[PDB]
């Protein structure tokens, strides 16, 4: 059976990435079962500490370190196992009364926010891996269209003449704070609250600093009540995936501009567009649509979660929102959706200069040009060539047809004097090439400080990788230390006590 | 004429920090108005780099820029001159045409960009310096209750003994992220987008260095795209905003409630109380309720921001809406307010103890007793321990009336066996300063712990203020620098060309 | 296996209400999954309209109708077919070609607008069923509790004696305004878009009244373009559930402050609280805090629809936030538990008395008093009786041991003169109970005002009962006729052609 | 001094609906200031009201109501005079200690909750006169263009020929529904809560119905609680506006993309668009984007009010967030804005007619033309005319163009065999008029369709108007009885008693 919305001009499959964005609804854990894992690894953290605690004999350790796994196969089908004290009340039932002693100097309410801030942590890196994807993609995508002129706007108005390789690295601008944004949310993320137990930790002799250290932890949130009370990073969280997510709506949104019937200047991949059931002329921005449908939809947790503490008092509460697995797997999708329209999207080259050619965006060069060539002010200047523009739009005139008698004239209605400038004056003005040419600062579309803003931001990309490459080994790392702790307890057990 | 509200129970004068929360939206700015002084500055700086660059000869540069002091003057009575085209035409009638060269490289786009991120970077340096004023009364007031027992709450039920100085440093350790979260916007912020021009730089030879110097950013927002379409910033001002505020909401919330009739476990000074009009036992929190409207309303700004930038593409667009200098006041009037309440509040100690010893808060610790000293699980214990308190609510007995024969009768009844304990360690496991003293590790509410938590705040604290003060010094210079550039050039021209 | 939270003083098992607030996250559908079903029987109703038309023989149609049972069977457990054109294909693979002529004069744009209304209606009706429900509990409760005493509060501050029967037709109240702003929705959301095909209708001779009867529908959405781009009724449902759940968690909050260890004037009912895994002494609010959390949620969908119509043109568009079937689910659950809450709590009405008797409520009476028994005007009178607080709560007197020597003293105090009341006038003015009795005006707390309040509210009750089973008979009279219209073409077509 | 901003394209004034956009920020009173008149209102009516109980006497009642004039021409200049307390003190100063006695049976609580019902019952009318003013502009344009042949848009993709008198005709069925919701809100808001008092009422014997007369109230809110707690018609009026406003965006979304340089299908009026200070080519839409800033602002008080009844229990609140005269303002702005936007709108009705006859919105008829002529099934039709548009679109050539031996080849390709239809069938079912033509079922862009829409709506809007009327003059009524009321008081003290 093919895929039965491929018809018509929906050619071919879909890209998997635009197929993310059909998929992620149904297949969302709900937060319950996306945190689970994380707490079993709690337990064992937890657990392993007590015993260098001595809190717990290495007796006792072993044998609810092997419960923990028994307890784990049977909650892997069993959704009802997967919150607490079901869970605990399974490892009794499995392993007996010693099942009792893993909550030593802890809480349901420590437990949940360590949980959810180890589920977070590794969505974000997930996140910040996309957003790099996302971002290498623009940018790889631009170093190809340092000459590729086109118009840039303002106000959905044809404004003046850049390049697409000049557009684009605006957005890599756009993505390289975002990727800041991210960063900066990740150190306050990766605290362990654990050892706060309710709210005002305990008399027992727990290390704090070893369970953290076991988790990935980087540091320790520190005050107890700020353990089970702190959710502004989860606020957070829903406010910078919020704000990236409303820069990728609006390129969405100039992409789906430029592909419109009337623009024309870009094209979606077929493999990035879809049809419509009853007008077969249809090449739908479906990618597009969802793409910013996420990005909406991102606004409901950020206000859903400041309301919760907005209505609370500094305590622990099960009042608060939470940022669920749903809408991180929203945004996943559409910026893998994204990624990969940009990569393939289609510039339409031809139109686009024609556009830059013949639609008035040269006129701020040839306002600059009068004030250059005959010192005329720029406010005075600017009024002569308004008025070349209403002339020449009243006869028809493309603005790559202006020339020295349409500029004279103009002058001369306008201010009573004509204006001494020559035709090839004029001609260079309007030229939309030289107009990008002539843009050579920083940040300014001209190829070679385009191409600057490139290099710049591939080694950017590569400090962006470095980064996401040293959070998630140092993660592995400690998980492999807990499973390596966790069996050397169990096998001393088995055969040597 | 006294102020009329002063009456009954609300003596003496509104604190000023009271008082503020009632001014502010009279008093508040528009955004034109608050802005209007930093595109002043722009107009100098910009006409002083293009001065430097050969653009403007000293004689223009000097005619611009006494003119701009003349118009400047004409605008603080005549508001209609505060937004750019009026105001260049007051500079045209002032020193002739020549003003319409101030424009040239430039455009409002880049001009109201810079313009209100000079604002936001103002109220930026103003709202930390507010937050660092919050953060120094927590901390002082903690100092001086390390020994004030009292409970701490869980979904509004008492959970454990703490202290208020303990409680405090979490408000602290709060406010130290929201500082840093600050700190990390304001890098984004203090970068500046002229030069952008429309949206795509300019072919006149700018250097954008300089005028970013003058004007005192510390780097330039450097794609001309970014330079005018970029607004994350302004979602970010907004949702640090919010995220703190709630935080604040939760402060008041937790004053509020420990300040009813039924708790009476705090009051607040009468300068930051009200009365009723009709009712004359009233002592009304209108301080807390009203800091608490403050970070409601903060909401709308950050979604207002959101929603316009989800609805355009990435340019420059009259449509993106605002933070305005309301919403700000708001802020600094909700921050100074509970910075004062805090300062001022009033501990019933007395009421705060009896609570912790009576209401059975102590009961985890009796758990724990049992625990360590039977070796029973920590589920079998807390059953026995549950059951005492039902026993013991049945029975009115207060938590610190509990002894030896009530917990052997609860867990006889509970387990069919007694329990081996003694009368001493139940009275020990029940006494709530010993609750606190138990509680000795990191961020937990023992005198000696929250001591080096203190400690910790303190140095914080200093590096938080150095922080200010050079950041603070960096725009001073700048504008030192570039007010000297002006007179330098006025001077030269008026006496020596 | 019993249920694992059920411990301590969490004692029997959870109300089914409560534990709805459990269950809706990983048992809710997905909005294809939950509007499927209303899909189907729009192809239905389609189909069978075309064959009033002529548009299809009743040959085709019965071959057509035959064929969506099929597919509705396999649809059912391969959620992959819940979409439309994998849908048709199903039906073309299942009956040949003429599958395809049942999308005739029609689009996935008003089929889809028509299935989510139809959905969207059906959760209305389920969702004004719940909200009856709820109000059905609160004013039942109230009728017992008339002569119950007790405070109301403003802001959090005790302010005069009222019934708990009062305070629960305050919540009558909202419910029936709730109740109308449903039912104005109502009316919005019944309307047929079928007809509009794309969005600009078709030239096929559809009967469109016929399609919305056989459908359930009170009338049209007349213009084609309305029909597909119209979805204010999709944020106003969202609206109505957040405005109506605000109201809902002003009212857990007010029961969780009553229900705190200082209030003790409630306590929820053991099966609508819970416990804690650490300390043994909690009954704690979940269902409340829980009830709180999908208010605060609610907030969601509300701001991501009304969102992505602010970025969008009058037009379909794929890039709408929906609202889906958990946030409704959330708010039934919410809505339930809620319903049991109050239903089942338990007033501690010695010490609700006690508070209105001791803690100064009486005192606006006492004022009231000394106005109508010597003339005085309020503002005086208040100034006195606010003395006598201040005295009263200086020398540890409670109100209703407040006689007339405290009275002449701060009337002397305060005014340097006495006055002319007794000692009698004094303790009826601070009888709460008296109190009571005098406020009898229209909504005010005496028995008999109550009463007339309760009658109302039930001869309410009864309309909105009735608008309920009117609504909903008349969707189902519709679905029978259709359901035998279909077997009416089936069988003819197989027995008699 | 003329306008500075016209200059170049942005030719003569700015419309006075277009300036408004510009002056509402600056002009907006607050909410303390705009309240004010109606409590001055309010202290007549509550005072005539104890009078006509006997509560005070006329002698009494004539001080008092002469007081008011004076102090209220004090307050006229003197913000500080237009709270509540320091009122009632210049009025103290003013006329004697009797100024205490207006304050009998009454709180600041329902005192306010009045007022703000007043103002916001005022600002509704003006609302709903300014949406009616709207609607009208949206229908008489429609009567014009009832043959103005265009193309709709779906997905921002042409889709199919209608009229752009047929477009209009949506949005007034959308204003429409809008007027109903606004209309459903007033019934709410024109609600008396005096009598209240603080929350329970009072002793005191007064006639709520007296009071509600007086300031034009419909009824009362008659539980005292609901009185002073109830604040979901605030929410519900923030909701409607944003709703209603979102609308709005999408219409001015949808002219700003007909008015790009790239469709061109239609101009701005000069005396709606604005230009840029360095682009002279610049005709900007500022009226359209400025418009969409306050339907996204407006999104803030929603949130915020929202956040602010879930955040507090069900009580008199100083916490709670207002709808402010600033939001209430942007939104007449917005509305005069676009009514003369929409009056003054150029189609280019050639270009127009070109697109609907050259870009393939015509191909849905020819489909439909074989499934007609040819019984072929809709999918197989469809998937023809796709690859007639695939092969026209590879080939270069406009829909209009498209003959038989097209659509012969395409056949063949896509299916292996012709198809039996004519070149006059296919002309025909391409031909775009004739498109809109077959189209002639409800809410169809048939002209006779739209007419009978427009003759639909011509009625409506005489009822909204009649509506207003209605009740507008009940309002004057109400103001008239309680002037005179007042006269005859004052009067009859000066000359009889
Ligand atoms: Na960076
Ligand atoms: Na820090
Ligand atoms: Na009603
Ligand atoms: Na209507």
């Amino acid at each position: 059976v093919p895929d039965a919305t491929r018809i018509g001009r929906a050619t071919g499959a879909k890209a998997p990435e635009f197929q993310e964005l059909y998929d992620f609804d149904a297949a969302a854990l709900t937060l319950t079962s996306a945190v689970f894992p994380y707490d079993s690894q709690i337990h064992r953290a937890h657990v392993v500490m007590l015993t260098e605690q001595g809190i717990l004999t290495v007796e006792e350790s072993a044998t609810i370190l092997s419960g923990l796994a028994q307890v784990d196969e049977l909650a892997a089908t069993d959704g009802s196992l997967r919150t607490y004290l079901p869970y605990e009340a399974a490892l009794k039932r499995t392993i007996g009364s010693v099942a009792g002693k893993m909550h030593i100097g802890r809480s349901r309410n420590d437990l949940a926010n360590a949980g959810k801030r180890m589920f977070l942590r590794d969505q974000l890196l997930r996140t910040i891996e996309a957003v790099i994807g996302y971002r290498e993609a623009v940018v790889h995508k631009a170093a190809d269209h340092l000459d590729t002129v086109m118009v840039v706007y303002t106000q959905r108005k044809e404004a003046q003449p850049i390049t697409l390789g000049h557009y684009l690295m605006a957005i890599s601008e756009n993505l390289a704070k975002n990727l800041d944004r991210y960063r900066e949310l990740y150190a306050r993320i990766n605290l362990c609250p654990l050892g706060a137990a309710a709210t005002a930790g305990t008399g027992w002799p727990l290390n704090r600093d070893r369970t953290s250290a076991l988790l990935g932890f980087d540091g320790l949130v520190v005050n107890s009540i700020e353990g089970v009370a702190g959710w502004d990073h989860v606020a957070e969280h829903a406010f910078v995936n919020a704000v990236f997510l409303s820069g990728l709506s609006r390129l969405a949104s100039e992409i789906q501009l430029w592909s419109t019937d009337e623009y024309q200047v870009a094209e979606l991949d077929a493999s990035f567009a879809g049809t419509s059931s009853i007008m077969p002329q249809k090449k739908n921005p479906d990618s597009l649509e969802r793409s910013r449908k996420a990005a909406f939809a991102a606004m409901g947790p950020l206000v859903g979660i400041l309301t919760s503490l907005n209505a609370i008092e500094y305590q622990y509460s099960a009042a608060r929102v939470e940022l669920e697995p749903r809408s991180i797997d929203a945004l996943i999708a559409a910026t893998h959706a994204m990624t990969g329209v940009v990569r393939t999207l289609h510039p339409n080259k031809e139109r686009m200069r024609q556009y830059a050619a013949e639609n008035y965006s040269t006129m701020t060069d040839l306002t600059d040009m009068l004030v250059r060539r005959v010192g005329i002010d720029y406010r005075e200047a600017h009024e002569i060539v308004a008025h070349v523009v209403i002339t020449a739009i009243e006869k028809g005139i493309k603005a790559n047809k202006i020339g020295l008698d349409l500029v004279q004239e103009a002058a001369v209605a306008q201010t009573g004097a004509g204006i001494n400038v020559s035709a090839d004056d004029i001609k260079d003005a309007l030229d939309p090439w030289q107009n990008v040419l002539r843009r050579e600062g920083k940040g300014m579309p001209a190829p070679m400080s385009v191409k600057a803003s490139i290099d710049d931001a591939m080694a950017e990309l590569h400090k962006d990788r470095a980064w996401l490459a040293n959070a998630t080994q140092a993660l592995a790392n400690a998980k492999q230390t807990l499973a390596d702790s966790v069996q050397q307890i169990i096998q001393t057990d088995r055969k040597y006590l």
